[PDB]
């Protein structure tokens, strides 16, 4: 509380000049900026800086009154539990004039908001100008959802008669129908990982260089996850001498298709497909696709990639190629071309009948068959 | 910057009347509306229109001062880098008085908002007055998710021994256990689509009128999707002469159930069920359900529908009937009644053990069995 | 519209004191609070209460002017289609000074909001300071999604040769490979529920006390869901006399593992696992886990629970233990320890290869096998 009313009439003229000088200021209370020191030069009528220098005169106004004036002075305005003040020069990207609403102790930003979600445990999203509750599926991620694999043998190259539910298998190596050679390509066994193996202090088979390279790429370096694990076979495909179905990669190098799926019945869900598999180049060079065609999206170890990217030689890379095709089927779905004589290592393929996001997997996803018991 | 202070005292009275006339206006700066021309009639004290007519006097105030006045004039107020001004007459639906905050060049709407999502790649939804991050599953749609089909033969009417993973099959027509006749209804083979068929320039079997009608309904008119595709059989069910389990449709016409599922063990997931199948009426009439009972929701080619709707005769329609039942089982789940002697064409049924949204499918969804290799 | 301009100069001094007393008030129009009666005591200069007592003087200001005054009076300010007025003392939790914007008929809260979702049917969530559309999966819940079960026999203890798709089975009791005894534990048949049973007016087998206890726990008390249902066997595991793998519960009582899964290949999806099963304690005591280890989350009939909670004796409880393990496999996954000689009743187990939320299930989730036709 404060007053400037009353006072002898003898001095009314001083206070009357005084009140006119504010009534002139009150047109729009906008400050050009906050200052800890009175501008000693370059100020005129209409210049208002917030004199917040250390002392009792913090936040006091510092309007300079020279134009149309007898003697210019730094007229002061102590605030008192002040409130919203607009600022013109700087502004938010959304076109809002900056406002420091002085809450009485600090310069606070203006506050709004015409909607708060009811506190009843449901998440609400904006819909047609109204907030609508969301379901539980919104919060759950996709890397953990247990979707069904379409491969009967899990890519272990042991045959469908092997139980996918068992940790260990005794069946020998077996070719998979999901990987058919193309252009004369030859597929041969590359290696196998055994439970309780001897390389890490056991009595089983030993691990060959390719498997250590994979596991180091997998991050499974700890005994609990490196000395134990599920069994499976690896294979190495040698590109044939045939030169059918040519294609060029992102680097402009021509290559030919080496493997095919045998026209599997996967393109059903909106034409959507997903292929995830682990590979490494032992010799030669290869790329993905031919050129950007239709819709496509490639992730390499969780990093988006473009068509034709030449995978670095002798490194394990996680690929996830998801695209859409209403044709209902395709034989060369992978769209992978490699140079003749290239030795490509690959292990644990996984295919899905739609767009799914399991992340960087570490083992094939299970299914159910007659031998699954 | 501007000033009206000073000036000889001789004329102080003019400016003093002047400042009083504003101090009267400053009670609440609300404009009745924007005008490009001064109102030549129908204005009085308290009427304030924004004179924005073309010229230098844009945005100048146009308050008319007649009540309690000697001679009324259009007193002018040039703004200068102006700011928020409230408006009373019109208002937003949410009870907010309209505000054109003049940004110095244009009349801008007031701006607020007390929450912005952190720029770290996560989507945030409002929860109990706070923004909570959402999962990846929120963004993905439902028409592409590869869920597991419950039919062993894919509705191809070829038997479970046929591989659902193959594009082509050689097994002959075979009845499906998922469609059991009711009220004496007879189910007979209707047709088959063959890969590399001869109708579109091949050497295989030809396509009969029903299959062209379906495909035209399917939108598969292009050679890539019309001259090729997966094989499957069609069947036509002729309603029997029995009159058990009567029911009336939306048009008030009584009909009887014709087919049953044989009490399949589908009602497990919260009692939820989903049936999707493609059909066409060759003769007679039929409807869906008996009357609105329990919870129910029908889509016809993506368009919601009510119970008892009489499907148009001789057109292919996509139905998706999802409901809930805690009983754990039901034989007449479809709740479809047709007139006696009606010839109903149907192809590619698909059932699911819950509420799923695959859209307008084009082929049955695959499963895995012993013959799937 | 109103005016206080003009009037004879003789009385100019009264109105001039008058206008000064407002020009003093207009520094910041903040009211200390609304009052239906003028404060008869404890008021001074700067105290402004909204006199809203019943009568024509509603909303009129009640500023008391005593400091620096000749005679203090309750100066009145009728509003007219008023607008936003800030309030200092009380405030919103978000630091916003309370504002009752008088809409001319009622004291209305201030209104903002710089974003409304386009009215085109899509739900929008905030992302990096912008609203991004969400997918359909966001709205759908998780309790209804038809995910694939990993048990070949559905936990009916009838063998994999039994069809899971049929409501009724004739095969006798059969042990399940998914529940292997530990520490010498013995598993024996406990009971079976038969379709069209005689206990509820049929001709089939009768129901034993354990099954009524379960069903009453299930809420299936109605004839439609109590007199009918799917068939399955129950078993009772008697803990053995061996004392290997000790562990203590939340109450500090030591117990030993009684059953194991035989190292099933379930830990694939991000290492995520889900186990849901229905059990009741007939004798002894048991608890969950050993102590809080790694990540873990237990729901008991939809209510979250902590490790080591001793389940109440002789009550049916729904458990859902979901955890993560990158090891790829585990034999004692359940981590359940029971006292020696404890008689534990259990029925309808369900396991999943990831985090899933089917709610409180009433029957095992189906799968597909060679005998599923």
């Amino acid at each position: 509380g404060l007053l400037i009313n009353g006072l002898p009439g003898e001095g009314h003229y001083s206070d009357l000049i005084r009140m006119w000088r504010w009534d002139d200021f009150l047109r729009q209370p906008v400050v050009k900026g906050r200052v800890a020191t009175l501008p000693t030069t370059g100020q005129a009528e209409g210049d208002t800086y917030i004199f917040t220098g250390s002392g009792s005169n913090q936040n006091r106004l510092a309007r300079w009154w020279a134009t149309g004036a007898t003697t210019a002075i730094w007229e002061y305005m102590p605030p008192r539990l002040g409130w919203r003040v607009q600022v013109a020069n700087e502004t938010t990207p959304s076109g809002q004039v900056k406002t420091y609403e002085y809450s009485g102790t600090a310069w606070v930003e203006l506050v709004g908001g015409m909607s708060d979600a009811p506190s009843d445990g449901k998440a609400y999203a904006r819909e047609s100008g109204a907030w609508t509750e969301l379901g539980s599926a919104a919060k759950s991620a996709l890397n953990v959802l247990p979707f069904m694999n379409l491969m009967p043998d899990m890519g272990r190259f042991a045959g469908t008669a092997a139980n996918p539910l068992a940790t260990m298998f005794t069946t020998s190596w077996t070719p998979s129908s999901f990987l058919n050679g193309w252009n004369g390509a030859t597929v041969a066994d590359g290696g196998k990982f055994a439970f309780d193996n001897s390389t890490n202090g056991g009595a089983g088979p030993a691990l060959n260089a390719r498997v250590q390279a994979l596991l180091a790429a997998m991050g499974r370096t700890w005994t609990s996850v490196s000395r134990y694990g599920v069994e499976f076979f690896t294979a190495v495909l040698t590109a044939g001498s045939q030169t059918t179905t040519g294609s060029a990669g992102a680097d402009g190098v021509t290559r030919y298709l080496c493997c095919s799926n045998g026209s599997k019945t996967v393109f059903n869900a909106g034409g959507w497909a997903t292929v995830v598999m682990w590979l490494r180049v032992e010799s030669g060079s290869a790329h993905i696709s031919s050129a950007p065609y239709t819709t496509h999206r490639l992730w390499i170890n969780g990093a988006v990639a473009a068509p034709g990217v030449v995978l670095p030689a002798n490194q394990w890379v996680h690929l996830r190629f998801s695209m859409q095709s209403y044709n209902g089927y395709d034989n060369a779905c992978p769209y992978i071309y490699a140079s003749a004589g290239a030795q490509i290592a690959f292990a644990c393929p996984a295919w899905f009948g739609g767009l799914v996001d399991p992340g960087i997997h570490v083992a094939p996803i299970l299914t159910i068959n007659g031998a699954s018991a």
